[PDB]
């Protein structure tokens, strides 16, 4: 892979962020949000495919926290084809109960550089 590290981080943020639509649909339907190949009963799977930039396999690349209170976290870790200077960093795309979302990056590796974070998902 020849993409820039910052392009990889941004793509990953976009891949997680693309799932907000589905999370909003689950919330309107009164269903628990999941990312699973085996959603149980009333659970609503958010339709994620797979990324070349995230650790884990398929739907398990996105870790969902659904507190059932209008807040949501969609969490992924940079891995696989990601450059060594970003691997292990965690993207968290979070919803407040007013329906406003935000993004942050945490747990970055030593070799992280400021310019790798996009303006829409700052390092915390």
């Amino acid at each position: 892979i020849s993409e820039f590290a910052r392009t990889q981080v941004t793509r990953a943020v976009s891949e997680v962020s693309a799932l907000k639509t589905a999370a909003e649909s689950a919330i309107l339907e009164g269903k628990e949000i999941v990312s699973s190949a085996t959603p149980k009963d009333t659970q609503y799977d958010i339709g994620f495919t797979e990324s070349t930039l995230l650790d884990g396999s398929g739907k398990s690349q996105i870790q969902v926290t659904d507190n059932k209170d209008g807040t949501v976290e969609l969490v992924a870790t940079l891995g696989k084809s990601s450059g060594s200077a970003i691997k292990g960093a965690v993207i968290t795309v979070s919803r407040k109960n007013d329906g406003v979302w935000n993004c942050k990056i945490t747990k970055t590796p030593t070799a992280w550089k400021p310019n790798y974070a996009p303006a829409n998902c700052p390092k915390s």
